[PDB]
């Protein structure tokens, strides 16, 4: 039992998926785990516990923010012998071809928050995912017929920044997806020892918004999710 | 309307009660308003306005981390005509003299966060309380026979700080409480011209923690309210 | 006595009114204390002790800066036994609706300094003034029948800085008044375990573009000797 | 031709391998390359072209340092329509478990140098290496019966640094190498649109303080080159 | 006149010489000058236009601090045809062979002040003396007789600094004196077009704790003046 | 024999010129040495030993960059017992007056690169070079009748520089020329305990465009080497 997780160790599997803001993980469980059951409850953040063909595997919000996720993370690890996080959410994109539903994979993530130079005696470390969880979402992905993009993910502070501008020099630098917790959890990642990856569906554009229904979003969230479950599947063979 | 918060113009009150990761929104509106009614339910963050002692007060859950609570205080300020936002939560105390379940008044926030910098052009904001709602508070509390301590409070990103040293710092620098909202939420009133106020109970000791039953915590949560919610009153008089 | 005060424990009073000018000093002594006596001449920063009804009171400049006021005010402080400074000097006005011949109380103040940084570990040290010497200011304000803004100041180490793109940011965020002690005086009083405030009158609008010129001038600048003097009656009640 | 490459358009293939030492070119030039002819020799930073198994392919060194490599990668983009720069270098062991002869891929790379933040708007950008091309590389050693360790490498501006402190830091957030170009190649990389990988061999673990000399090596540092080689026509196919 | 200098363009030389205190600048004018004629006294900054050897020269106080000097050396610039700034002032040592009363001459000077970063888009703006001044000083120091070293001084911002520790940097890297003004002369002079100097005398000793002592004090403080004066003359010749 | 100098203590004068080409180190040692010999040849970094009208004197190239030079100056401090280090650069003009094959003295570096910073505990560190050796290098350009500009240089990580106004800021404040090694070297120097100067030769202009050109080109390159030359002549007697 942690600070902010009210469950015993064995109670996580070593796998567990975290659900952006949109996604809920009573959603993620009841739809894609056979057999599960609850082990959290703190905070209305539920946990769950279950299997997907067979493998066992854990689902659990990580909340909005660095800060938020960084705790949850953290816990997970040195008190749950969590070994791998994956962060399944949307995210905004600045890049014209980068589409409205399209998958992004983050292998790294540009932040403008202070938390890893804190870390890093104030130089730069560069947030990344680890190699094999990107390889195994990607090629997930391929088995679904999903083209899926790799690159650099923004991490914001502030979802309502004050300088405009930036959004610019992000898109000048190939940035996918703008959202607020991939550097955060990578760096935990690495801090602790552990293996994470955050995966995206963009969900708009910080330039000029699309239109798609309501029946165009629990469609193109499945796949994230698929993506992410048959990611973890490789990663074992 | 807006992207996080499913209401229209009207439906919150001018002041806002946002309660700290403990306090429940639905616990402080069915036990402290009268005619309370829901107003907002996007990702389980219910909100509630009714009234107390005649006077409209709304109350919301703003999040862990600076990043969540910048978003909602951001909306309820330029969408919603909310022109005083007040945070009753629980912190960790650094100082000796300072105790479990002391009633902690925040007129200025320290941070190890970048989102004033980044408002500031890299310069130092004090970031701060409005005086008016501090005095409202400390003289709400002293006719509840409540000794409220007044100063700074540390709004830190992450909980699970690498830098341990950090602490003995603020302990010399006297910080009464470490929490992770306070910074933000002043970062953002002043940003958007409006008013906040961040009042907090200690709930542990970062140095020799204490032993209050779980009789001991309701008990002191109802007086931070109770603090809140008069402070309300005095400052419309 | 040290390289900057030739004068002995005992010399200054328990509280200190602080203005820039040492000139001003002389000005306070012979127009508010009785039986005043010169108390400090060491580089002309003329230092004074006498009494305002009945109470001990002393008066010495702090000259220029953040880099100046440090000195006099940590030795007042560490080598006699001073537990109060009160800062009464003159501010340029950012804000439109801010006038000339206005009281500024500073519970806060920001600053271009590096100074609370140093102290501070390179973070966010919201530089506070003590609050119940802004509360005692207040009301010392109102019993003379003087409306007094409290809010951030901004301590600026550069009187003609390069970038004028700095006002216009100080006026979104809500800064009242600009000088250049404030912040300085206030890490101080922290890191020495004292306690500061500063007041300011408004002599000059850095909008409209204006400074000052008549005996309104003069009749405001003396309120706020009054409004320093008398508040430190009501801290002492 | 440009005051740092004296060669035309057409002079270099879209693909070339850079190695830090201008005299290690010409042994790869010779060693690996068929037909092939040096293009260029300002600062006697040698240049040459040949073929691979029938592809078009260029080597050059790009110098010591961040500043060295940012210009000569720059050119070869912008000039020379360059669309690929692999980095075969060496890298100082920072983990007791990368043993000496291990191919290490630079996926991401943390750094001293200002560089990237001067391009960011002083955020943090995590320098990364394209996907496909690091994927490309894990495949090309998988077939040549080579294990090869994926993760972040460190570029220091200081070779000799004065902070030893900063080793430590680096083995605790898991960097696999410590060199000096990877950062600066993948800022350019991402600034002008190009695609960039840093491959290199241990050559000596700081921790149990060791360099190398064997005939064992000098096998490690071809297997690093055949890597690089076959990696690119993996990426044709 | 300007906000801090009551005088008129012609009351001061083209060359003035500052000290701190503005006492000491008395001092000067009535032991060098002949026909010394006061030509400011605002806020007690006692300034002073008068004859050595027939050479019309000024010498007017500038205050402790960084912020302070650059007001007086900007006005003096920008509206009094002041073409040289020759600072005359006192500083602590930190080298084992540096003695009080030694003579340094600044050519460069270090600071812990954001001043000059503010001016040079954060950079680092290497803050020198005009190399003229330098060389004017040292050798009107050898026609003198006195022992004269140049270097590196370090303008800090506070005299009482809470980090004891860099003083060993300081020491490690040569730096000669330790005073508050010298790097915010520089960067006015620069910046307004002029051309500056600072001399010090060692006031005390950091690691000793020696200050000032026997009548030997004043009389080296006459050693730099000397010096200062003999070298105005040399650079008109 | 150092990591990147194969050669032994006694290979090296105590004074050696350092241009950044290898190859116009070679040309060097050719046209001014007499009894040149190569002393290194390691990654190219071409290194000779001579005698100048008798004084053993030594030339070696130091790559381009700070991180570069800095390992080479260094190691010859440290291992090869030199005690003055001058470079003979190239730079680039801002200023309108500075014409190409202009020769310019740094008595100052600035710089937009971290290693100072890292070597200073963040804060400002006036990298200046050694005053006699300015001193001796103005003398001998005298009585060349070479005209030379003596002041601050700004040593640059990008040649290829994403921030075109910053050449604006380098302009008004005088800056002579605009390369990528002084303040790095001046940063070794004072770090490891030696003497540098850096003189280069107006090698373009950033403003107009116009590179090197005409036979007058390295004819300039001539004047600075002999202004060298002579002044370590001057600074022996
Ligand atoms: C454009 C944009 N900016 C910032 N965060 C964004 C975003 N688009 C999506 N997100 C993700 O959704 C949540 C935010 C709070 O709406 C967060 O959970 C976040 O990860
Ligand atoms: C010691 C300590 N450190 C950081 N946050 C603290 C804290 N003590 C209480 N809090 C408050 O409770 C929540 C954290 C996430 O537990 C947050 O809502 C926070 O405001
Ligand atoms: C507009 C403006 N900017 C900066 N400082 C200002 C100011 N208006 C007033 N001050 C105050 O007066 C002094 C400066 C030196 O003149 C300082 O003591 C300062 O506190
Ligand atoms: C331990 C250690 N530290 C720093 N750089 C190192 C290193 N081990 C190898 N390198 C690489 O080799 C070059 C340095 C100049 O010798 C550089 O090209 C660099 O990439
Ligand atoms: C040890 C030490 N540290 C900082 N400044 C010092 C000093 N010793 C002398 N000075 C110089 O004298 C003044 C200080 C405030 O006494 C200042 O004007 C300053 O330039
Ligand atoms: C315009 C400009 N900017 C930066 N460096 C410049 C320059 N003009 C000349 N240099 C000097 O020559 C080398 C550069 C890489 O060509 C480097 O060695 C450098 O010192």
């Amino acid at each position: 039992a942690t600070p902010h997780i009210n469950a015993e160790m064995g109670d996580f599997a070593d796998v567990v998926l975290m659900p952006g803001d949109p996604l809920r993980a009573k959603y993620i469980a009841e739809t894609f785990l056979e057999d599960a059951r609850e082990v959290n409850n703190v905070r209305g953040m539920l946990g769950f516990t279950g299997t997907y063909k067979g493998r066992k595997i854990s689902v659990m919000g990580h909340g909005v923010g660095i800060p938020s996720c960084s705790i949850y993370t953290k816990e997970l690890i040195t008190d749950f012998g969590v070994k791998k996080i994956i962060r399944v959410g949307s995210c905004g994109a600045v890049l014209p071809h980068v589409k409205l539903r399209d998958v992004v994979i983050g292998m790294g993530a540009c932040t403008d928050s202070k938390v890893n130079r804190i870390r890093f005696k104030d130089h730069d470390f560069a947030a990344i995912a680890d190699f094999d969880m990107v390889r195994n979402a990607v090629d997930a992905a391929k088995a679904l017929g999903i083209d899926a993009r790799v690159g650099n993910l923004f991490s914001a502070d502030l979802f309502y920044s004050p300088d405009g501008e930036m959004f610019d020099v992000m898109e000048k630098y190939g940035i996918l997806g703008v959202e607020m917790e991939a550097a955060g959890i990578y760096g935990v990642a690495a801090e602790f020892g552990a293996k994470a990856l955050t995966i995206c569906t963009v969900s708009d554009h910080i330039r000029t918004h699309e239109q798609t229904t309501a029946a165009e979003r629990q469609t193109t969230f499945n796949d994230m999710i698929k993506i992410a479950l048959e990611s973890v599947l490789l990663g074992d063979k």
